[PDB]
């Protein structure tokens, strides 16, 4: 099938994060397609695309602000073809903040709103991803074996 | 009880199969619904049946491919209520071939990961089923003691 993955990353711990699940799915024959948020235009955006994977980080001094790349994106998410769409969101944090990974519960609350059919909970990675390799290989693992 | 068997046959074997068994079924008081793949229509397919029987062949050039009828519930096995449900597997293919039955194991896979209950390690027979028709009635017969 073909598999979209879009993630907005400022420190490259995200971008690790959607290059990891991207050799996953590719290993097991999907075409995948990564892109920067900085790089899309969300006019149609998933259209084609059998999965679509979502990652971005959580800043904010006070409240959950998304990353900087990925705010366009989620403004218009209600034009990028969700509805009825398998996705799955994931976006690395740090467990010290109040709302840990605060942006995949919005993203996740948007598409649900959209009508997106959500596949598997959310990856939320705490600290350094390289650490959780592991968990994110699974993670990829069973976002597959569902859809 | 009742049973649902859903069976994808091309020349006729996964058919004979789907049928022995049937009548096994049957013989021990169960009411028993048998479709072919092809009638049928996946949402809600499950629902009111205590036991749920899929059959179907293997195809595919290099890569192991489901039998065509049956391609269209696999893709929807989602929304058939599986979720909790006994199932168990049977099919027929060839050992000369590289994934022997591997239909049956896609479709116990998948079935797993929906939490459908695998209640008896699927029935995988080479060559004529009329051949193996005591193995047939021995796995229909294990399959009742374990519902
Ligand atoms: C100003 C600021 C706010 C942050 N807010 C959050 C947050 O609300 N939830 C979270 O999981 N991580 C938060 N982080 C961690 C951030 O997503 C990132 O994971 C690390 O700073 C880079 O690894 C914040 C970091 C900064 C600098
Ligand atoms: C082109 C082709 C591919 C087949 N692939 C498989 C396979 O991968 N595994 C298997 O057990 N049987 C395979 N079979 C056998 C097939 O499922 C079938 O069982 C027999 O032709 C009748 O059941 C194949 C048969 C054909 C003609």
């Amino acid at each position: 099938p073909k598999a979209l993955i879009v993630y907005g990353s400022t420190t490259g711990n995200t971008e690790y994060t959607a290059e990891t699940i991207a050799r996953e799915l590719a290993d097991a024959g999907y075409e995948v397609d990564s892109r920067d948020a900085a790089s899309v235009e969300a006019g149609g955006l998933f259209e084609g695309f059998d999965l679509v994977l979502l990652g971005c980080s959580t800043w904010g001094d006070d409240s959950i602000e998304l990353q900087d790349d990925f705010i366009p994106l989620f403004d218009s998410l209600e034009e990028t073809g969700a509805q009825g769409r398998k996705v799955a969101c994931f976006g690395c944090g740090d467990s010290s903040y109040e709302y840990f990974c605060g942006a995949v519960d919005a993203i996740e609350e948007k598409l649900k709103n959209l009508g997106a059919e959500i596949v598997q909970d959310g990856l939320r990675i705490d600290g350094d991803p390289r650490a959780a390799r592991d968990d994110i290989v699974g993670w990829a693992h069973d976002v597959r074996g569902a859809i």
